[PDB]
Parts: C-alpha cells; sequence; structure tokens
C-alpha cells in the first residue's frame, strides 16, 4: 500500500549521459549507438541565443569543435548534423552501455521521468507530466540542458524528451529526440508566453482511483453525472474536457475498484465545486494530475 | 528554477538488486562485494509470521535453501548468519557491480531515495523520509521487502534502510543494513501502532527557503519571533521543537535569501495559524517536510 510520485529506474538512462562542450557552452548529450544528441544551443554564446541563425553559426564548426567527454575518456567526433532543434555527433565509438530505445512523441497529459544533469553527470531523478500547454514543470539549473526525459517498458527506453529552455516564468520547454519542441516554442532568448495550463482530467480521476485502493475514500459521494454534465464543471475550473477515450483508459481501474467511471467524475465534481475542506488525498491537499492510468495500474501492481 | 521532490540516480543501486528465495518466499536482496544482504524474514511461511523464532527456524535452512539470482544468473551461497533483523548470504563472487558504500543508521527527518524492487528487479524510485515516529511512508506491495533506501555522496553511496513491513495503518518499517529497526518495530505479524506522526519543522523551513529561492514569496510576512515563541505555535501543530542545531543547519539558505531564520520561522507561525487561504507553495497546497536543507542547497546548486 500507499502511493508515491514515482521515477522510473535511471540506470539505464545514466549510461548514455555525455558531456558536450562547443567553444565555451557546456551542457549534456544523450550516447545511443555512435550518435551523441544534444541540444543545437551548444553552439551559441548566450549574445547568439538573442536571434541565432543555426544554419550559419554552425559553418563556423567542424567535428574538432565539439568536445564529447563520457565520464572521463574523450570521445572522437566524426560527424556532425543538424536535426531540427538537435545536433547529432556522430563519434568512433558505439556506446556499451546502449540500452533497447526509441524514440517517441509523447501527447500532453502523459508522463515521464527526468535524469536532471549538469557535464553530463547525473544529479537526480523525478517524475513529470507533458502539460497541456507542452511545458513541463521541470527543476532545471544552468548546464541541465540536454537532460532527457523518458519511459521505460521491462528493457526498453523510449526517449520523449530532452531539455532545452527556461519560459521567464519558470516553466520548461524542450523537444523530443527528433529535435522538435512541444508546443509553440522556439530555442531563442525571446518573448516565449505559455498558455493557460489545464488541469488533466483523466490524470485527477486515476489518480482518484488510486486513492480509493490505497483506502483513502471521504471523497466518494451519492452522485452520479454525465460526460456533458461532468465536462460543463470541467471547463469552469480549467480541466481538459474528459472523452470516451479517457473513460475506456479508466475502464480496469472502474473494473478493479468497482465505482463507475462517471460515479468517480460525480465525486470529482463535487471536489471542484466544494474544495477538500482542509483534508487530504494521498497525502495531498490538492488534486494530482501526474499519474496517467497506466501509471495508476503499474504503480498499485507492481510492473518492474 | 523549478523545485521537485528529487530522488537520486538509481544506477550503482540497481546493479546491487538480487532476488532472494527461501521455501516459497520470495522477496529483494542487495549484493554488495560478496555478501547478499535481505530481510531474514525471507525464511518464514506466513504462519511463522505470527510469532517467529527466527533462531530455530534457521537452524532447519542450510547454504543450499538459500537461492540467489541476479539477473538470470544463480550465485553459490557458501555462507549464512543472522546480525539483528537481516541475513547476510555469502556468495562465492563478488558483484562487479559493487559501487563505493556505507552502511548508516539515518536520524528521524532525514531523506533517502527509495529503489523500490520486485523479484530483485526495479520497477521504481521515489524520495522518503525517515519520520519522526520511525516510520516511512512507502509505495510498497507484496515482494518489496528488501528493497533499500539510499543516499549518495559523489560515488558513495550510503545504504540507511531496507524494507521490511507494513503497518496495519499503511505506512512503512524497516531497518538500517545492519538490520536493527528504525522506532520500536518487530518483524513480527502482531498490534504494531505507529506513535504521533510530528512535522519535521527544520525541512519545513528549508522548504520555504527553496519557494522564496524559485520566485514563490506571497507567505513572507513583517513578523518575527523567538525560538521559544515559535515553539509554542510548533508544539501546537505536532511540529518537532526548532533547535539552535536547527537554526545552525538553515544559515546558508537563511544567507544566501537574506531572511532571517526567525523571519522565516514567523513567517511559517502565520502559515500554521491562518492556513494557505487556497493559495500554493511549490505547487504544494501543505507544507512539504521531506526535504533537509542539504536537499535544498543541492538541488537549488546543481550537485551531481
Ligand atoms: C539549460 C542549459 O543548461 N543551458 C542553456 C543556456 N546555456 C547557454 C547557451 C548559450 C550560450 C551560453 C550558455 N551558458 O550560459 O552557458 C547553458 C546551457
Ligand atoms: C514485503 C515483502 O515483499 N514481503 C513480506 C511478506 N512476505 C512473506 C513473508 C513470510 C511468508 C510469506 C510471505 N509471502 O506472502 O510471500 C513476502 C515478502
Amino acid at each position: 500500500s500507499g502511493f508515491r510520485k514515482m521515477a522510473f529506474p535511471s540506470g539505464k538512462v545514466e549510461g548514455c549521459m555525455v558531456q558536450v562542450t562547443c567553444g565555451t557552452t557546456t551542457l549534456n548529450g544523450l550516447w545511443l549507438d555512435d550518435v551523441v544528441y544534444c541540444p543545437r544551443h551548444v553552439i551559441c554564446t548566450s549574445e547568439d541565443m538573442l536571434n541565432p541563425n543555426y544554419e550559419d553559426l554552425l559553418i563556423r564548426k567542424s567535428n574538432h569543435n565539439f568536445l564529447v567527454q563520457a565520464g572521463n575518456v574523450q570521445l572522437r567526433v566524426i560527424g556532425h548534423s543538424m536535426q531540427n532543434c538537435v545536433l547529432k555527433l556522430k563519434v568512433d565509438t558505439a556506446n556499451p552501455k546502449t540500452p533497447k530505445y526509441k524514440f517517441v512523441r509523447i501527447q500532453p497529459g502523459q508522463t515521464f521521468s527526468v535524469l536532471a544533469c549538469y557535464n553530463g553527470s547525473p544529479s537526480g531523478v523525478y517524475q513529470c507530466a507533458m502539460r497541456p500547454n507542452f511545458t513541463i514543470k521541470g527543476s532545471f539549473l544552468n548546464g541541465s540542458c540536454g537532460s532527457v526525459g523518458f519511459n521505460i517498458d521491462y528493457d526498453c527506453v523510449s526517449f520523449c524528451y530532452m531539455h532545452h529552455m527556461e519560459l521567464p516564468t519558470g516553466v520548461h520547454a524542450g523537444t523530443d529526440l527528433e529535435g522538435n519542441f512541444y508546443g509553440p516554442f522556439v530555442d531563442r532568448q525571446t518573448a516565449q508566453a505559455a498558455g493557460t495550463d489545464t488541469t488533466i482530467t483523466v490524470n485527477v480521476l486515476a489518480w482518484l482511483y488510486a486513492a480509493v485502493i490505497n483506502g483513502d475514500r471521504w471523497f466518494l459521494n451519492r452522485f452520479t453525472t454525465t460526460l456533458n454534465d461532468f465536462n460543463l464543471v470541467a471547463m469552469k475550473y480549467n480541466y481538459e474536457p474528459l472523452t470516451q477515450d479517457h473513460v475506456d483508459i479508466l475502464g480496469p481501474l472502474s473494473a478493479q475498484t468497482g465505482i463507475a467511471v462517471l460515479d468517480m467524475c460525480a465525486s470529482l465534481k463535487e471536489l471542484l465545486q466544494n474544495g477538500m475542506n482542509g483534508r487530504t488525498i494521498l497525502g495531498s491537499a490538492l488534486l494530482e494530475d501526474e499519474f496517467t492510468p497506466f501509471d495508476v495500474v503499474r504503480q498499485c501492481s507492481g510492473v518492474t
């Protein structure tokens, strides 16, 4: 029993983290096979960062200007290319610690683990969600760029995120491992505002199911509702609209607990309209939205 | 910027986790050098767990009855001894993945990472605190026993916790790596109630300093207080008394922020007396007590 914000074990990713230096800029790269992936802004002076022409900046750079260090051993760079907002550094050695991996571009509301890194060294691991506005609420200082977000399926690491930016409002923006930003963000030091950060409704409901399973039940009520009625309440409180897809995904949690998705929605509706009245749920005073239904099943069943 | 409940990278510990089977009981062991450490209740039938005589049960067990599996390779057990509530299984092979390590018995209020494991396989990592009542608020299912709590200092893993029990109230009890329980708990399926779970006052204050650093400042007030005045409020709200030791430890956070410890105490006092009025602090609706001052410095400076 008990329910915790849980990150994947970080070992398989720790073995991929390297340091990339170009001129005087240092940040993190990801070494998979004979390719090191890093944010392309590794080529920028912070002057460059106001309005960088990456194509023009990168003409000035050769293979030998990319200093790649894995632990205390230097990697020989034999090629470099720009793919969207990342550089791919071809090195002469395949990472012997390359796990099975995929690159996946996640949907908003999906959760992943971040291994926060500085000079290609891990400092810590935490669990995140891709917010509906395609920001993540991270913990990142200068040098953290190139830290990666991931999921693990038994032995296969699915990389979904590379860290690039902090927005002036202290939330985080970044790319898939093809170098495409989540959201409308660019790798430029410019006015970039986040949209409305909506609550991930299906995740809150999964979390309410997690609570019931763990004995926290005070918020179960006598009521039910409809998808249309619930969605009017959701709109008013900046919750994502709930779909029959969301209902379907919550099915096994519904089946395990014997509480109908729409009953649980009616519990959520009352919590939204009445607040928690100073009570807590799984030791939280607000409604948690960074567990997926998959996350709740996994933690509540003990998948390794 | 941003502030997250962050676990140590788990790689160095993942490489130590094994499966221990005795008769039909399976749980996790920790393989360091040529010794596998596991909970001694690995020798129990769940019948045994009502009132086990471990000395008497262990007479019935030989080296070959302890099945130790690391990945899919079996370890040869050449010796077994009971130290307090753990077994030490001497194997014929030193773990090649043994990191630098110590065994440390932590104080209540100190934080550590747990690598939750099942059949010697990692499922996830989260950050915990040793509560003042020597419980931890974990996430553990059947098979999770032998999962370990740790801190990492650059390259040295300090093991502080091995998982043994869930109390009837769904909190967790366990031992240092010498097999001594934290708190008054025994490895027996009996009436065991936790004492008063008090809030770790110095950790809340460290967390308030973390908030200020990250721009969350609304709770800073015009007031100050004294250690004696603050402690009267702390007593009333089941907060640990604050000592000059606690003040000293908060010094660098005080020095970095320019907010006197006793001013911050006066902010905490008002939060205790008035509550949060529906506001949040670092995205929490309650006062977080599972970051140490060391945790706040580390995350806010980017120590690897
Ligand atoms: C996020 C991170 O670690 N990061 C981005 C900012 N950065 C940088 C970019 C261009 C020029 C200089 C610098 N810098 O100040 O180091 C460092 C890496
Ligand atoms: C915590 C854990 O994984 N654990 C403790 C309970 N347990 C056990 C002990 C004695 C006899 C049987 C069993 N069992 O049901 O497996 C399993 C291991």
